[PDB]
């Protein structure tokens, strides 16, 4: 049950949520994402690969949840200021890639976009891993859904 336990269990919650109508069960879910988000919203980490995991944890959280008690999108800009503080830090692995492709969500920021690109780039085309192609296919997703006014008129 340790801060990591916590943040890696949260990641796969707020995954299945996202990857999966308000029946009892679905609620229960969309609840349990919203109350690990909040439980470790307060939770602080020197440790830059910790603190990568929590905030990572934090934000796809706070973005599975259909709740929002008015106060989700501050919390959202708090997580992404931790993001930004340690992101140069991070060596290139699947957390880093992940935490550059929320962070372009949330912002927009083309600079972020720019060095996803870049981790892409360091794979393999010829065989990559099914968590490697789900983010591809999630960042181009953020990168053309990025103005809903541009939505093909039909
Ligand atoms: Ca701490
Ligand atoms: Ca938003």
């Amino acid at each position: 049950n340790s801060l990591l336990s916590r943040a890696l269990e949260l990641q796969r919650m707020a995954h299945e949520l996202m990857y999966l109508i308000y029946s009892d069960e679905f609620c229960r879910l969309n609840k349990e994402v919203l109350t690990r988000s909040d439980s470790l919203f307060s939770e602080q980490s020197s440790d830059i690969e910790e603190e990568g995991n929590l905030c990572l944890a934090l934000l796809m959280g706070y973005n599975a949840t259909i709740y929002d008690n008015g106060d989700k999108e501050r919390k959202k800009q708090v997580i992404l200021d931790r993001i930004y503080n340690i992101m140069s830090q991070l060596p290139a692995s699947l957390l880093k890639m992940r935490l550059l492709t929320w962070g372009y969500s949330e912002t927009y920021d083309e600079e972020l976009a720019h060095e996803a690109h870049q981790l892409i780039e360091t794979w393999n085309i010829s065989d990559l891993t099914d968590e490697q192609k789900e983010i591809i296919e999630e960042l181009r997703n953020f990168e053309e859904n990025q103005y809903p006014w541009e939505e093909v008129q039909e």
